[PDB]
């Protein structure tokens, strides 16, 4: 099996899409324009199990210009966007995804992923850690071969910690996620574009004049927030940690329970990477055609397994869009069946915030590669020189001037002009 | 003979009418508007032939006329603008409509004479958008004037045009300006534009708005919901206008406001919303950044030069529908959406049902002051009462859970105003 | 006899100038009036008697009336409002003024029947903001009204005094509505406030606005700017309204709009924008958290009861100068801003002058449309042309570097306008 | 002598003024609550020099119903509110500040609180970190008497750790700073609402259809530009993090240099606590009536001494408000004579912001002086348990109501309810 995709005859647009995609992702291309005859990556066969989108499409090939033979599957069952998907199967690497995965389907393409032409798989390149936790549990006799692993978002490092302390960990990780570069960027403005396109995609529906609840304030909630804001709903927020919860305070926002929220709340978006946030008891007391959502990684957030148990009736819209109806006449919509709606119902984040994302993973992947002394067996991060440089390498795109220390002001603050302008405490 | 409709594919009727179900569910002003006229039925005996945007919000106002005991036949007033589900239902439920989306500028003609009989007999009543429908009847078929009731006019450029057409001495039928409506003027030009600019612009493109300068030309209610929009997103928006007073409001709201001469160096972005002519040219295309996009949201497509794209790109490609990208000749990209037709409507939805209810509800209730009180309205261009106005408002109020305060009969007479009527005066500008 | 003037103290004249100077450089507006009108003094033989308050910039406005050739006596609208400094630069100018920080309701009236004569006959213009000095001469001094020319006035209230006025057959002078200029009503109301606002509550209390709950009575123009500005620095606006168009704009916006009676349970800070009496009442009081603050910025403290609090408070503490802390029996304390007058003028300097500038632009241009050009305007209230208006804020685009666009002819036609005259019709509401 | 101020007749007022900034800081009153009857700080005479204003007379008096000595100085030299530097020395604290100090009359001020009448210090309480500096220079004799020292500003923390490195910081530390209480509060919403007062105060400038520049965009920098933004100025960003500065173009902010900046700001403002930002080249580049300030702790950042030299005439338009004119003709507004204009030309930030600050200053003073053993010579944080605490305090004041996990969401998590939620990394 040479791949796997929904459709092949795709590969042209994908093709165009990626060209466009290109020009947003400097950040990317700057390494390719760095690394191609040098080729550092050389010997790596890099299992990636990373949303199949067009985004990912350029960080694959850029994985490939640094000259690394790589596998892919899908982490979700509904991100693959399938043109894109097309475009990197046509262009000779093995990709296994496509939009509609079942949950066998969905284990299937990570197992294709881990067995190249020449041996098995010596990076990983996770977001969530399926692929981490599934070459743990199944194939540990492969773990001594991996020599490193980056992941991307914020439950699959959570988790990469939660392995270190119970000492299951065996391979060496870089955590790409709390690069200041990916969390307060992607996280937060990737987000505050991409979650409004997820709903309206999906409903079309008047955001002004809406409550909007958003459970969770930290950085996607914070995203997810002002972008409703934004388009003049009313936004209210809940939260567990006082600090998070006193900051939407700080801006504005009411800051209550889901408990008194869901009697008001015109749409409901978690963002808590954490379990039972709206239960049965939640929807009961909603508000007729009330929208309910999900943006955080895994589709435990939302009890859809009640409304399907306790709903009169489901009347599916389209795809990713169930409208119920409760036994108390009044009727909930649910988009993506709980699974992450920027992705589900839309394209996901833009090209050029997942430029910075990627860019962080190519450093963590050479990295992980080329230097693997450095690294030994833990939970490491990315050295704030390189975390700037990743800014620095944007900056062109958005047409920004940066300042330039005189060696007079770098004596007065006792920095190096080059060096990283801040400690490593510093929180931006 | 004659068609009973055309549409894309009847078969996306199941599916449109689900839509329609749930659009009702956020547009209260027509229900409202059912509720209360179904049974009286005011518009008996109307024969209206609209030429509106054929979405999900204009089927459930097509059938809130049905509802009311007029007989409706309709076209879409934009090739681009039709959601083939919602044309769908409507023509399943048995209502004449012609539109599909993609439409000729020939087939676009075509579907808006089949609306002009029924088997009643011809239109009495007009429903437009833009003024098409109501130039059409007034140059081609001026011997049916005399059978024409009224007319109700949605937007800016339309109303424009049928107060030159009074200046000239050309109008024959009296009009209801409904765009100036405030209900309409100050929301659905407003608020709509602000949500349905970048839906348009993310489907078409799915680009970062963030960190990008975008050059909004036109600072009129359209222009201010985009500029809006914009910077929410965190956009740098520069602003050009032609008058001193918008302009004077863009500064004072925190954007640059420049002439495009200028901001063609900067934008990244470009979204026309002027009304008028020859807003980007040849010249600005280029000096405009690699990859710019550029597109327009006001009525017609006469603001970009897109024939001089065509002519002197040395290449054109097309990465999806009504999604073009150029190369001009110092091999910097420019892409174009819509072929420079409206954006929010061509590559989305348009605006969401609930602020269309505004629109449409003002809608309905000119056609039935139209209709039933013809002697009220010479002919000429006239608004509907502030009274009507503030119900339309007010109707809107329960859906968001709105709870509006009651002057005491103090507190009223210290302001020398009806505790239920018109709480401004007319030249308040809200 | 008859005093010069009189003011707090003529030593702060020195100072106020330095103010004065500052403030030119601010009101090109005024500026350019006067280097437009100095030579051909427009205004001589002109009487004006003004009742406005007598702030820096209220200097600047009459200083140019008097380089238009008028003779100008002055005094403040308000008891809190006058700023001593700026009283002593115009009085050591020469300039008849009589107003001061701090007086009682019978010396504000002493002050502006200080106005009425010249020492060229009595007053033959008026300058009014509020109309008190219409109200009065109309009362008091109904023999001079076949005198007076014309009347410019200032604000909201004042203008539907005027109307009700007219509505009733009571006024005998005509009138021009400077505050429904656009270039006042949606500048000085909206963006003055918005500024001028958060300005009187932080010198009069120095309260952390971020993570407070306000509440905005009233969501016309004022109340706009003071919810934007409030919602600015980080506090959860809650609107209350009696027009439902208002109060959809308010929710279509994100803020929550319910009652006063809902409101006082939550609010921490209020603010009362209405124009009307009897806002907020012992029954709101008694239900307030502690320590809330409590203000008004209409143009009469007819809006919060402070008689009220006088008397059912048990204990009243003077914090400072406009800062009273009561206590009510349930033990929770309320703090109020300037006796209930407008707390932007009372607790501090009011708008910031450039805005102002748009304001008394409209007033010298009135003031001189009223003089010279008598015929225009028979008794009645009358709005300024939109030409006149357009010209105010295009004086005021140099100073912030705005670049207009003018139109090509072929644009003009096609929209079928003047290249240089009212860019839009009448009703347009910007 | 007792005290010293500018007068004793305001501590009526100042009384008055107490008592209500004791209504907005209840994160203070916990800790009196909390600790009145246990006096934890007795034995400690805590020598402070911090801005002496209503806010710090709250915290004097809290550090005082814990049971210690407590002699004060103001650490700017036009920060000091007299009615509040009048009823601490009223209430029979020793405090030496007022508003209008000389530079000498400033070191002065310092050195009357270092000598008790029951001996020398033995707790410091600073920000900058001049009495830490002065100490460490001309008493080094009386440093092993001293305990432990916190300390509040940016610059002061900077310069605690250019002092451990330089292994002259002889004394353990805490840095108050950077407590996320602190840093993503005070320095950021506090100065949000405290620049533009100073500013107006100042000026009564209309700062709508303005252009304002503002050199960094740190915390300060960042709330500095929401606050402008706010009253529809257009603001454009200086700085040399390649991160933050794209963090400021990702927000709409034009970001560019100081020498393209200079010829079109109305308004300037320097954040950077760094030297040399606004020189005479961009004085000679500006428009009329430019006006100038810096919200920085030291006034290092305008260069005022070329506008004395340079200048034709500079006339004094009132108290920390002049007006300069050039060999150009046009004119120049500088503030506060450079120093920090929203202490110098307003009343500071709000006791709200700085009850946060305060409390964190209070347990701060408390670990050093109640556990000396757990903090040794270097420069330590405090427990994110403690900085969520001091969030905690000041929730009920919001009325914002904290949702709290279940057991099985705890456990999901793998973190203890209580327990702090976040990393230590965590950025917020
Ligand atoms: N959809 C996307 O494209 C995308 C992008 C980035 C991150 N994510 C996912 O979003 C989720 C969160 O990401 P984050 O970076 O926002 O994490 P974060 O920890 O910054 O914020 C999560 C917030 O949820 C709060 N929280 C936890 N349980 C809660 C509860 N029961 N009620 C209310 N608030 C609660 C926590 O206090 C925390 O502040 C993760 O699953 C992450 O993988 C998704
Ligand atoms: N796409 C939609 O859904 C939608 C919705 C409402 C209105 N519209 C259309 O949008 C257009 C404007 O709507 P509006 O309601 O904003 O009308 P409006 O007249 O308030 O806006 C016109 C603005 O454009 C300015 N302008 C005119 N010529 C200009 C030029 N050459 N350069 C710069 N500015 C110029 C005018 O001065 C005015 O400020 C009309 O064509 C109207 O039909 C479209
Ligand atoms: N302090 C200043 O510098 C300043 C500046 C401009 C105007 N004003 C004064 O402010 C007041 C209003 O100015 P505006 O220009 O906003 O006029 P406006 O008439 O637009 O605002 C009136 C608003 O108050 C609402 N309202 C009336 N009674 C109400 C009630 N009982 N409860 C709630 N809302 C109610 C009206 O419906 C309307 O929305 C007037 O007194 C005007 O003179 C003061
Ligand atoms: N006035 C107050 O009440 C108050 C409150 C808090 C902090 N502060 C003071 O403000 C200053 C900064 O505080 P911060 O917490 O904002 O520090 P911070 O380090 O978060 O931000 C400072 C920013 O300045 C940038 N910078 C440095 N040199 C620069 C230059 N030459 N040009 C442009 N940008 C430059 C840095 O990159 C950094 O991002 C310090 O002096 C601190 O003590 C004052
Ligand atoms: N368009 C996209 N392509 C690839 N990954 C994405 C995209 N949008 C969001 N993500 C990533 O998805 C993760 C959520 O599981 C986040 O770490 C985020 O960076
Ligand atoms: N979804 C929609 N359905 C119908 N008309 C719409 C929709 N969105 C915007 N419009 C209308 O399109 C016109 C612009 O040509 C405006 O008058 C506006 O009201
Ligand atoms: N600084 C000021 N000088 C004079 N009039 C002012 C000032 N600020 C606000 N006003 C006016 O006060 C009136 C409110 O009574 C409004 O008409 C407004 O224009
Ligand atoms: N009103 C105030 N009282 C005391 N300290 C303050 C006040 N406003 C700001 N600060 C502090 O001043 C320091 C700047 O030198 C910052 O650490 C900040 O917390």
């Amino acid at each position: 099996l040479p791949y796997k995709v929904a459709d092949i005859g795709l590969a042209a647009w994908g093709r165009k899409a990626l060209d466009i995609a290109e020009n947003e992702m400097p950040g990317l291309m700057r390494m390719r324009e760095r690394y191609s005859a040098s080729k550092p990556l050389k010997g790596a066969r890099i299992a990636g199990c990373l949303h199949m989108t067009v985004e990912t499409a350029v960080l694959i090939e850029t994985l490939v210009t640094l000259g690394a033979e790589v596998q892919w599957s899908s982490c979700n069952i509904f991100s693959t966007q399938n043109h894109a998907a097309a475009a990197i199967a046509k262009a000779g690497i093995p990709v296994y995804a496509w939009k509609g995965e079942t949950d066998e389907e969905y284990l299937w393409c990570i197992e294709q992923t881990l067995y190249f032409k020449d041996g098995p798989l010596n990076m990983i390149l996770d977001d969530g850690g399926d692929l981490t936790n599934l070459i743990h549990t199944k194939y540990p006799q492969l773990l001594p071969g991996i020599r490193g692993i980056s992941e991307e978002t914020t439950t699959g490092v959570h988790n990469l910690y939660k392995m270190m302390a119970n000492g299951i960990l065996k391979v060496p990780a870089i955590n790409v996620n709390d690069s200041v570069t990916k969390s307060k960027f992607d996280n937060l403005y990737g987000c505050r574009e991409s979650l409004i396109d997820g709903i309206k995609r999906a409903t079309d529906v008047m955001i002004a004049g809406k409550v909007a609840v958003v459970a969770g304030y930290g950085d996607v909630g914070k995203g997810c927030a002002q972008a409703l804001r934004g388009f003049g709903a009313r936004v209210i927020i809940t939260e567990i940690d006082p600090i998070n919860a006193l900051q939407a305070a700080m801006e504005g926002y009411e800051v209550t329970t889901m408990d008194e929220a869901c009697q008001e709340g015109n749409i409901f978006v978690t963002t808590t990477g954490c379990i039972d946030i709206i239960l049965g008891r939640h929807f009961e007391q909603m508000k007729d055609d009330a929208i309910v959502c999900n943006i955080g990684h895994f589709d435990v957030e939302i009890d859809v397994k009640w409304l399907n148990e306790n709903a009169v009736e489901k009347v599916n819209i389209k795809p990713q869009v169930d409208r119920y109806r409760l036994k108390n006449g009044r009727r909930i919509i649910l988009l993506a069946e709980g699974r992450l709606v920027n992705l589900g119902c839309a394209m996901g984040h833009p090209s050029f915030v997942m430029s910075n994302s990627f860019t962080n993973q190519v450093m963590a992947q050479i990295e992980l590669w080329t230097h693997p002394d450095k690294y030994p067996v833990g939970v490491h991060f990315l050295p704030k020189k390189l975390d700037e440089a990743v800014a620095c390498a944007h900056l062109g795109k958005l047409n920004v001037k940066l300042t330039k220390l005189t060696e007079k002001q770098a004596q007065y603050l006792g920095m190096s002009c080059d060096g990283p302008f801040k400690p490593d405490h510093y929180r931006y």
